[PDB]
DNA sequence: TCCCTGTTTCACGTGGAACACCCT
DNA sequence: AGGGTGTTCCACGTGAAACAGGGA
């Protein structure tokens, strides 16, 4: 049995990777899939999303690379059965020290979260991976470990110049440490569809990238989360947007967003 | 003379960091006040916001932590006669194992960009530094370089979290790099007075925080940069937004911040 | 002992005189003054708001301005012992023909409400008279039979005409055929604030009207009589509102109206 | 081309029978076809919602009953090509003193509307007459001049009783001075379906008169004008709803009734 | 059987942003 | 095209009213 591993990752910051990942993670268990939650951010938003304040985690994500532990023994189970997560710290940060210390000897440590994940990628459909917003050794143990990438895009200005470096960081590893990698799709987020800004951006972006937009594949018609607040107040309850409010826009389209990966 | 540095910082991404910085120092330069703006980040997106192309630039940032240039010989004119750049790359994101080796010899290593800006800081009158969206050794620096940092808020659910530990951060570094460090103000960005996570958020804020808060002096209240999108759309023109439209709301509000900035 | 007589009164159909007409009469009799309750309406809304059949009353109001009955046989005990209902029918528009043959013959007709009331006024603490929709003879001998007149604004647009139009007639009586007779107060009926044409409305009738408007002597504020469904319920079980939900808004409200006409 | 007279007509106050008559006969004068509004209220609320003011008014319809005018000079231009009207004054008051005067000769003047209807029934496909809330001469001549007569009905518990009445006023009507008299429909207004009161006064109606509701004739389903306040802006304006706002329920629903009338 | 308190659900005002004129 | 205007569209807060347990 095989673990499909997504990273939801940008190193724009406030894109909504973490909303994508914690809403990602949610809409895929309600099929009753089981799904593992990596954060692996050291502000650890994804944890918080969930309702574990960050102070009464006893040992975390960033334990389990150095061997301190088992990646099992950290594994919490959320408010939905079939969710599970892996939570973050501000201990996560040192993980920076380990990796460039590893570098120059034997140039392994962008594989330390593939390694970590060995165990339970038996026990998984899914296990889905929040990634900081930097281009750093925590973003590219993530990309290491995945078998796919979803990339949340705020259509607004430096979308184009960093996606493109985010592609090129991609095509990099593709060519060195994991050839196995796809671009599981882009995911425009925070949409407000009648802003020139949101059009002009979205028509550079299809110009070169519109195959890679996530399709909802009954209509033909493109994955957008829209902006809502409900998707932002959400965090605040510990709850994913199913569990708040199951009827709002940005739940839709949080559901339709797993179809499409359960589609393929 | 001495210039005032300000470190603009939040760790959380996506809160208007570079925004802020971007038309303060636009702001503060059309006074006729001698300004240097750093970008700070390897996502570069200050550089990119001022009509400049990363790809196309000759020595960044990167190179003058590095000893390599002296921080003069990088600098950049800008569209404004008194606004000049020292711009960045994705090269900056190779400053990151330089601090491990800095920190493995000196134990300091946070205090590069101080020793830089020691060169230029009689040249100017304000010097804007637009900080990563981390905690880790760039903001650090920007940090420990500076006189007062802005801290700008976007008022939603992990700011509640996320500011207090930037506070503490700011405490640390108060008892030990730079004990002269003062945090300038609270700036709320891409406000929606309405909303009520916006009204929950503030009013958390409003209780620890509310001394802290930028404030114009003329009428007492609180200056908030609102959501426009205009502000969003002046880095495509390559642009701050005074240069773009200067009638707009967010225009008003910066330079409302630029004005209770140069009071002292 | 000499009786108030309150005419309630709008020319226009559907504004609250009815309603008002009911639930003030029990509103000033649990403060255990006696209230005599005059339908003066063919339609005869308050006798059914006060649970009593049409068809199974014997004499009417009719009965006595035809002069076929003295007013005390008429008068009924309802279901507060304060509280008693001359009732109507249908035949009370069989006033209209025998009014345009009293002027014809003795130019009285006007005072017939006023000449019938003469045996039950020193009978009764109020009396509460509920006028038709127009500005014909039971309207006008409700108003020449009555010491004040309360005025029902639904605040609307019709009501800008409509009220400006019901003052000329008081006027006129006012400086004719009953010059004491005084306006009690402007009563808001049906109100719902937040309305931008309630709000106008309103605001027209102000510059004009204010001093006239009902308010609280202890909290200073407008006396409104607010948009309640339970108000329109009350009738159909043959109650006032206080008898049906003494605690809801509207019943509050009737009963400061009545704690306002009580006071002066 | 022989007109199809419609009154509308009802005796409670306020329940919409202004704003019916005069949206229907706009809606039907869209259609391109020859409409006729006779306001034929004292209160005259028809007249002031096309934007005429009683002070400019120079003879009206008391005119043409008492043979001061005949009924093609007092017609008057709407802001529709396919909309007359005839308008009222304060001046129609006075006509309820000829009614009696003629009945105490020869008993008629319950036809004094009809016969001066005779000139303008050929020039028109609709003539839409207005009554004031009472069963009075007035209404009585309306209903008598009419081919048939839609009734509005505020769903609240006055219009049980009240409806019975006018049936009945109705069939005393059919059977002497206006046999040929049919009910065309009737029209729920200020509908607020969600009401217990709403459901509780349709319930009973339906029992009796649902035949009698008028039906969107494509899906089946009741047609009922909802409570809607462009419907009450509207006259502020001097403008029927499809004018002021032809997006709006209240204009569908008047639409809709229009279609169902043109179909016989 | 009388009560209480959350959630749903729905109309209506609010303000930002696009856009179509319209100025001249 | 530059600077008004107002008009149209869309999210989101507001509060009334029904309703569903949950109260023993
Ligand atoms: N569609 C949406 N509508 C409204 N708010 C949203 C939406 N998506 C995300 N948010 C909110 O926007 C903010 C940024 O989103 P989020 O934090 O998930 O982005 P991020 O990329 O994880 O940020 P970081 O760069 O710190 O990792 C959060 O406050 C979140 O609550
Ligand atoms: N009213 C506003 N104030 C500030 N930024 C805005 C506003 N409206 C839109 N934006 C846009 O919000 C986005 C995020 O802002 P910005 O990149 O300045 O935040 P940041 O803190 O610099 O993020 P990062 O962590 O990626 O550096 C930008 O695309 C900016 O163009
Ligand atoms: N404050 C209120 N809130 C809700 N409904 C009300 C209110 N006041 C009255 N009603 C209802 O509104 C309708 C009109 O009220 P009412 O009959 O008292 O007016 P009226 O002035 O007596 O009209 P008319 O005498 O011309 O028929 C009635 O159905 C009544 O049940
Ligand atoms: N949704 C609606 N449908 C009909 N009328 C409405 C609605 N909302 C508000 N109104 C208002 O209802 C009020 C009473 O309606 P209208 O005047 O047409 O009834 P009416 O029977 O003509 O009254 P009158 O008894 O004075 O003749 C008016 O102020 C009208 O503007
Ligand atoms: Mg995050
Ligand atoms: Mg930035
Ligand atoms: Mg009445
Ligand atoms: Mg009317």
């Amino acid at each position: 049995m095989m673990s499909e591993i997504i990273a939801v990752a940008n190193q724009k910051g406030g894109v909504g990777k973490t909303t994508t990942a914690v809403n990602l993670a949610a809409s895929l268990a309600v099929h009753e899939k089981k799904i593992l939650l990596i954060d692996f951010a050291p502000q650890a938003n994804a944890t918080s999303s969930l309702g574990f304040r960050r102070d009464k985690i006893d040992y975390d994500i960033y334990h389990v690379l150095i061997g301190r532990k088992q990646i099992s023994q950290v594994i919490l189970k959320t408010q939905m059965p079939f969710l599970d997560l892996v939570p973050s710290n501000l201990g996560l940060a040192g993980f920076e020290k380990t990796f460039y210390d590893s570098q120059d000897e034997n140039k392994r440590g962008e594989l330390m979260l593939k390694n970590a994940l060995e165990s339970v990628v038996g026990l998984y459909d899914y296990i889905i991976i929040d990634s900081p917003p930097a281009l750093g050794p925590l973003t590219i143990n993530s990309l290491s470990a995945a078998h796919s990438v979803i990339i949340p895009i705020q259509c607004e200005f430096f979308a184009l110049e960093g996606t493109k470096l985010l592609l090129n960081t991609i095509r990099m590893l593709q060519k060195s440490t994991n050839p196995k990698l796809k671009i599981r799709g882009f995911l425009p987020t925070m949409h407000v569809p009648q802003l020139n800004l949101t059009k002009g951006v979205l028509a550079e972006l299809f110009k070169y990238f519109d195959s890679e937009f996530f399709r909802d594949s009954a209509t033909g018609e493109y994955i957008m989360i829209p902006k809502s607040v409900k998707l932002a107040e959400s965090p605040s309850f510990g709850k994913p947007i199913l569990l708040y409010d199951i009827k709002s826009n940005g739940s839709i389209a949080y559901q339709k967003l797993a179809q499409s990966i359960l589609q393929g």
